């Protein structure tokens, strides 16, 4: 099309939710989507965890799986319209164009320019772009070897390659200690201590987790990661890698030498800010992507969500979150001020991970820690406040966690706080 | 007090009035009101350190008025105003103007302020425009009341009045501070002072006059100039401690100097007032300082901020924060637009000057960054290759020429060449 009510730049999970937020609100609404990928829609959680368990041997070809049974696909394809029939179908609908990738972005004139020349004007935008997977340098230095051999782990392409790799290898190793890449740790191992295969997890953190979770809870993940059969080697630095009879040779800094068959490098996520140059837009440089206000607005008719998004907390300051639960906030947050809403980012996300622990706020473990355990609750605090809380194993909580990182209060005893989380007896108080 | 009104401007300075003009120009209906806690109506501040002190008239300290042409420091006459309580019935609207209340509360969600006196109005688009307060030294904190009292902040007509008894009245003043204020004020006080046979000091910890603003060469000129009017400036230097000594001021330095005096006057950079920005849940930049705004100078929905307390993006230079009267001229104006649904960019460059005797100045006038000085003359503040900044030596006439060389944003391989677009056709000068 060359006009479109709504345009969203990204065809991933913070524009579908931005895109089912404005038909909600604007029942004859024509949202348009422009996506370079070639898939629809999808959610990323299931590629590093619920696709792998499956006893179903078409899940690589089908792209269901269990929760009830359910495919990443957002909606099937038959509830998107075409592309050229959305400024003509009646009642709007959303379409979208796959394959194309908005490469210049007009402010002044709201229009669009794709890869193929095509231009597309808009009356309110959305920029979802998410982000690319970052790499090494070590890995960039090597040769082709080496980077044909090296997996980053992001789309379906990515868990169909991976899931034929540790079908014919000996031995992955996999580079980074977050959750994505502690998620494939688990995954790959059980599917190795079946067929007799190795899986090597290396980071530079002292554990698992490390830079989330406090050192005591990140031990314990580590150990819970070891029982699945995964070589975890914490305290590894990459300095060089290398093919060595056919086989990639990875020199850690500290000297150990680890000798595998294929690479996955989850080593974090780098914001797709290429639209920032054309469009005259504001980039963070402390946390990257977009720098947005706390309504997620950019520009008079631009926005921004998902992992992409540099927003401002009015509880917690400015923040850019990477996660799938935000995508959604945000994304709907971001479609209901499409229409007029005016709503600030309020109702904070959350991440959830089944080892389990529930998790809202800053949750970063370079702040200070205080756990109370009888079961467990962990503050993260800032000045006295609580800005992040992670709930260990308590369950149907999280609106409490929301009320206190709301309140922003000094609490002069955290240990009065844990009882609202029903944490009373025999009582277990951590510091870091 | 209105209850209701649809255009509510906080402060009452040149950043509203020029807001006010713009959304008036654009709605002619509009309904504008400005609620100020100064007692005076919006008035420009320039003439308080300059005309006002050069005048003829015995009585500019009652009237206000001064010579460029004669004209008053208030933007307009009292009765171009409206009346607060004749605001939402006048035909066509208006402007008024809430003297001598300040905005405590300011309520994003429910489009709504409160006065210090209790009062509450609700509006559907909100200018926030509050300038900035003078800044002190903390030697001058941690003195008495005896040092506090005889210390001088100066922004406002109360503090012009003050400062001019005081010059009639005491022996030797002090200016603290090298920046335009402080300089400005020396070349006053140096005039009312070679003819009353009073001292006057100026005391920074810059090289010279101007330092952080103008490369090594223009700032070393203009203390030459400051020197000139009869003040005794002293560079490189920075306050330690304060006290009374046998009933004067006594002002010892860092590096062991000391400096007797009877007033002394702070002019030593400004705060933003950004006191709203609590209740309010609005951002405020730790670098700049300000509320921080996005390049059409919009916070939140209903919400924009112009002026000295607006930390705002350039499109065409980054995040930046000015505080000079044509830039509250030109925010507040975009602003009005803005609320008038325009969704303009920050785009035409704010300017500003100085008549020394005088030059012009555009983009990021900061003497940290590298220099090149063509010599009348043109001095190119560079970044990454860039031109980011001109000022201009004597040349009159010229700025749009030096509009489109910042818009333009080349990398250029010959300043020279771009001289001589300015007529300068030959001293070159790094730094
Ligand atoms: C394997 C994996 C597992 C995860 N598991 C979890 C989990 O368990 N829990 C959790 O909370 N989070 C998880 N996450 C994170 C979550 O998936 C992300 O937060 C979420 O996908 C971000 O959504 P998004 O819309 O911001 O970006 P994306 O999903 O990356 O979507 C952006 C889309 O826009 C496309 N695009 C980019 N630039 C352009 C352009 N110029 N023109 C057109 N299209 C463009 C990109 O190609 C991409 O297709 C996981 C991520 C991965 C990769
Ligand atoms: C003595 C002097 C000389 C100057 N000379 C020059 C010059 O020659 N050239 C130049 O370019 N610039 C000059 N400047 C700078 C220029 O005057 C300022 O940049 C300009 O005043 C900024 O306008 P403003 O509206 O942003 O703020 P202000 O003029 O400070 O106006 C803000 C008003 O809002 C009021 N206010 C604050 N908070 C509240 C509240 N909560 N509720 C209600 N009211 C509130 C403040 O009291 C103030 O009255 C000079 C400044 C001074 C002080
Ligand atoms: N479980 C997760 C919670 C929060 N963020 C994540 C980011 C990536 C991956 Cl793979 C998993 C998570
Ligand atoms: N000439 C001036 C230019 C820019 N900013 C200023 C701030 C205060 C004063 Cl007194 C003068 C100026």
């Amino acid at each position: 099309p060359s006009h479109v009510p709504f345009l969203l730049i990204g065809g991933g999970t913070a524009a579908f939710a931005a895109a089912r937020s404005i038909r909600a609100r604007d029942p004859g609404a024509r949202v348009l989507i422009v996506s370079e990928d070639p898939e629809l829609p999808y959610m990323r959680p299931p590629l590093s965890k619920e696709l792998w368990f499956s006893d179903d041997p078409n899940v690589t070809k089908t792209l269901r799986f269990k929760q009830k049974e359910r495919s990443i696909y957002f909606q099937p394809p038959s509830f998107y319209v075409s592309a050229q029939d959305l400024p003509h179908i009646e009642n709007g609908g959303v379409a979208v164009l796959t394959g194309k990738k908005v490469v210049q972005l007009d402010v002044r004139d709201n229009m669009v320019k794709l890869n193929d020349g095509s231009q597309i004007t808009y009356e309110k935008c959305l920029i979802a772009t998410g982000g690319t997977p970052r790499s090494l340098s070590a890995i960039d230095r090597a040769g082709a070897e080496v980077k044909s051999r090296t997996t980053l782990f992001r789309k379906i392409g990515d868990f169909r390659s991976l899931e034929k790799i540790s079908r014919e290898v000996k031995s992955i190793t996999i580079i980074g200690g977050g959750f994505l890449g502690s998620e494939l740790a688990c995954a790959l191992g059980r599917k190795a201590r079946a067929l007799g295969t190795e899986v090597i997890q290396l980071f530079p953190e002292k554990g698992n987790m490390g830079k989330i979770l406090p050192e005591y809870l990140s031990n314990w993940t580590m150990e819970k990661v070891r029982r699945e059969g995964v070589k975890v080697m914490p305290n590894a630095i990459v300095q060089s890698v290398g093919v060595s009879s056919g086989k990639l040779l990875i020199k850690l800094k500290d000297g150990r030498k680890v000798e595998t068959d294929h690479i996955v490098a989850a080593v974090g996520l780098e914001p797709n800010v290429e639209l920032a140059k054309t469009g005259g837009l504001e980039i963070d440089s402390d946390f990257g992507g977009f720098r947005v206000n706390a309504e997620l607005q950019a520009r008079s008719n631009i926005w921004v969500a998902g992992d992409a998004a540099c927003f401002y907390d009015i509880k917690l300051g400015r923040r850019r979150v990477e996660h799938h639960d935000h995508a959604v906030v945000s994304g709907r947050l971001a479609g209901e001020n499409m229409t007029g809403a005016a709503k600030p980012y309020w109702h904070q996300s959350m991440f959830w991970s089944d080892l389990g622990y529930e998790a809202i706020g800053l949750v970063d473990s370079s702040l200070p820690t205080v756990g109370v355990f009888a079961k467990g609750v962990i503050f993260y605090l800032r000045d006295k406040v609580v800005v992040g809380i992670v709930l260990w194993n308590i369950f149907n909580r999280m609106p409490i966690a929301r009320k206190i990182i709301k309140d922003g209060e000094q609490h002069e005893d955290l240990n009065e706080v844990a009882k609202l989380f029903n944490i009373h007896e025999d009582l277990e108080v951590l510091f870091q």
